Formats: C-alpha cells, sequence, structure tokens
C-alpha cells in the first residue's frame, strides 16, 4: 500500500518562467 | 510498498505562457 | 482499481 | 510514511 516516493502529483509547469520586456512600438 | 520510482516527473514547458518577444523600438 | 497517474495537465498557455 | 513534495 505504501510507497513513499511513488507517483504523486504529475508534474506541471513546475519551474514557470515569463517574458521581460515586450516593448513597444512608440516611435515615428 | 507499491510501485517503487512510479512519479513521472515531466519537468517540461511548464513555463512558457505569453510568449513573444517584440519589443517595438520606439522614442524618435 | 490501480491509479490513473496523469490523464490531463490543467492550465493553459 | 507519505513524504511527497510537489507542485510550485
Amino acid at each position: 500500500p505504501g510507497a513513499p516516493g511513488s507517483q504523486g502529483a504529475p508534474g506541471l509547469q513546475g519551474a514557470p518562467g515569463a517574458p521581460g520586456s515586450q516593448g513597444a512600438p512608440g516611435l515615428q
């Protein structure tokens, strides 16, 4: 029955990141 | 004692959400 | 029964 | 008994 270390919650996201400065065309 | 080492850690993606790196140059 | 491990990944992009 | 990390 017990199994310390067996499959728990399947890995999702885990190490999410993020885009940096997406910028915007404030020019012309 | 269940199934040893059953964890299925994907460890992929899990971070790339909002994509896009435009940094639309401006100023001028 | 056994244990359906991960038949889906909740979330989105 | 148990002994799991997980998630964010």
